[PDB]
């Protein structure tokens, strides 16, 4: 589990959402994971805005912040799960790394802000939903 608060708006895995996050819906998109849903009080997160490819992401089942090299954001091919088919998820970065069911919603981030969660896992691989082109959450 985990979330994104910046601004008047939290990001969630979409397969996580509440139904208060259902419920008070700013955009969603099943292809990236992701869903956001507007919130009362203002968060504390800042987005990134860069081309990083290296950064440090939070692993809940080891209790754990990992430094990491990740992909660029692509087109990958995910294996189905209790949530999903198998099939393509956009905008995703792939890492060497611990992530098992759970893990979902860990940040990564690097020197400029929050770059994005946690959204796939096993094999000794993790997979991070980009949120860096979504400018909008900053305004
Ligand atoms: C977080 O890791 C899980 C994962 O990759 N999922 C399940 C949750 C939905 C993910 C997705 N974005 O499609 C895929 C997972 C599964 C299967 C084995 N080990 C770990
Ligand atoms: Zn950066």
């Amino acid at each position: 589990s985990g979330a994104i608060y910046v601004g008047n708006y939290r990001v969630v895995n979409r397969h996580l959402a509440t139904h208060n996050d259902w419920a008070n819906l700013v955009w969603e998109d099943s292809s990236r994971d992701l869903l956001v849903s507007s919130t009362t009080a203002q968060g504390c997160d800042t987005i990134a805005r860069c081309d990083c490819q290296t950064g440090v992401y939070y692993c809940s089942s080891r209790r754990k912040h990992y430094p990491v090299s990740f992909s660029k954001p692509s087109l990958i091919f995910v294996e189905a799960s209790e949530y999903y088919p198998a099939r393509y998820q956009s905008h995703l970065m792939l890492a060497v790394g611990h992530s098992e069911p759970g893990d979902c919603g860990g940040i990564l981030r690097c020197q400029h802000g929050v770059v994005g969660i946690v959204s796939t896992g096993g094999n000794g691989l993790v997979g991070f939903a980009d949120v860096r082109d979504l400018l909008w959450l900053d305004e």
